[PDB]
Protein backbone atom coordinates (compact mmCIF):
# COMPACT_ATOMS: atom_id res chain seq x y z
CA UNK A 1 0.00 0.00 0.00
CA UNK A 2 2.91 2.60 -1.32
CA UNK A 3 1.39 4.69 -3.15
CA UNK A 4 2.82 8.18 -1.16
CA UNK A 5 6.29 7.27 -1.02
CA UNK A 6 7.20 10.74 -1.43
CA UNK A 7 5.84 12.30 2.04
CA UNK A 8 5.59 8.72 3.20
CA UNK A 9 9.33 9.04 3.71
CA UNK A 10 10.00 12.00 5.68
CA UNK A 11 7.10 10.93 7.77
CA UNK A 12 9.18 7.79 9.25
CA UNK A 13 13.01 9.92 9.08
CA UNK A 14 11.38 12.32 11.38
CA UNK A 15 10.12 11.51 14.70
CA UNK A 16 7.62 13.72 17.12
CA UNK A 17 10.87 15.46 18.77
CA UNK A 18 12.27 16.31 15.70
CA UNK A 19 8.92 17.34 14.04
CA UNK A 20 8.43 19.44 17.52
CA UNK A 21 11.84 21.50 16.12
CA UNK A 22 9.75 22.67 12.96
CA UNK A 23 6.33 23.28 15.09
CA UNK A 24 7.36 26.88 16.13
CA UNK A 25 8.68 28.00 13.42
CA UNK A 26 6.07 26.31 11.37
CA UNK A 27 2.73 28.99 12.59
CA UNK A 28 5.45 31.78 11.94
CA UNK A 29 5.96 30.65 8.20
CA UNK A 30 1.65 30.50 7.71
CA UNK A 31 0.53 33.04 10.19
CA UNK A 32 -3.37 32.12 9.27
CA UNK A 33 -4.11 30.18 12.68
CA UNK A 34 -1.41 27.19 11.65
CA UNK A 35 -3.10 24.48 8.98
CA UNK A 36 -1.91 25.31 5.83
CA UNK A 37 0.50 27.94 4.02
CA UNK A 38 0.37 28.97 0.56
CA UNK A 39 2.06 31.21 -1.98
CA UNK A 40 0.96 34.91 -0.89
CA UNK A 41 1.36 33.66 3.10
CA UNK A 42 4.98 32.89 2.00
CA UNK A 43 6.11 35.41 -0.10
CA UNK A 44 6.03 37.74 3.54
CA UNK A 45 8.57 35.88 5.32
CA UNK A 46 10.88 35.56 2.08
CA UNK A 47 10.87 39.12 2.33
CA UNK A 48 12.42 39.16 5.58
CA UNK A 49 16.00 38.49 3.90
CA UNK A 50 16.50 41.64 1.78
CA UNK A 51 14.83 41.86 -1.67
CA UNK A 52 11.43 43.13 -3.88
CA UNK A 53 9.67 39.56 -4.83
CA UNK A 54 6.11 39.88 -6.77
CA UNK A 55 3.26 37.86 -7.24
CA UNK A 56 3.39 35.99 -10.58
CA UNK A 57 7.35 35.12 -9.05
CA UNK A 58 5.80 33.91 -5.96
CA UNK A 59 3.81 31.18 -7.79
CA UNK A 60 6.63 29.82 -9.71
CA UNK A 61 8.72 29.31 -6.37
CA UNK A 62 6.38 26.89 -4.91
CA UNK A 63 5.64 25.43 -8.45
CA UNK A 64 9.02 23.89 -7.52
CA UNK A 65 7.50 22.44 -4.49
CA UNK A 66 3.92 21.48 -5.45
CA UNK A 67 4.50 18.09 -7.22
CA UNK A 68 0.86 17.65 -5.94
CA UNK A 69 -1.76 19.74 -7.19
CA UNK A 70 -3.72 21.39 -3.77
CA UNK A 71 -1.02 24.67 -4.43
CA UNK A 72 -0.65 25.13 -0.63
CA UNK A 73 2.04 23.94 1.71
CA UNK A 74 0.28 21.88 4.51
CA UNK A 75 2.85 20.68 7.54
CA UNK A 76 2.71 17.06 5.21
CA UNK A 77 4.58 18.42 2.76
CA UNK A 78 6.75 21.11 4.18
CA UNK A 79 8.66 17.87 6.24
CA UNK A 80 9.55 16.47 2.52
CA UNK A 81 11.43 19.87 1.10
CA UNK A 82 13.90 19.67 4.29
CA UNK A 83 13.80 15.85 4.68
CA UNK A 84 15.11 16.34 0.39
CA UNK A 85 18.55 17.90 1.30
CA UNK A 86 18.49 15.85 4.57
CA UNK A 87 19.28 12.49 2.28
CA UNK A 88 22.87 11.73 2.40
CA UNK A 89 24.84 14.91 1.55
CA UNK A 90 22.31 16.22 -1.66
CA1 LIG B 1 -2.96 29.92 5.67
CA1 LIG C 1 1.10 21.23 -2.18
Amino acid sequence: ASMTDQQAEARAFLSEEMIAEFKAAFDMFDADGGGDISTKELGTVMRMLGQNPTKEELDAIIEEVDEDGSGTIDFEEFLVMMVRQMKEDA
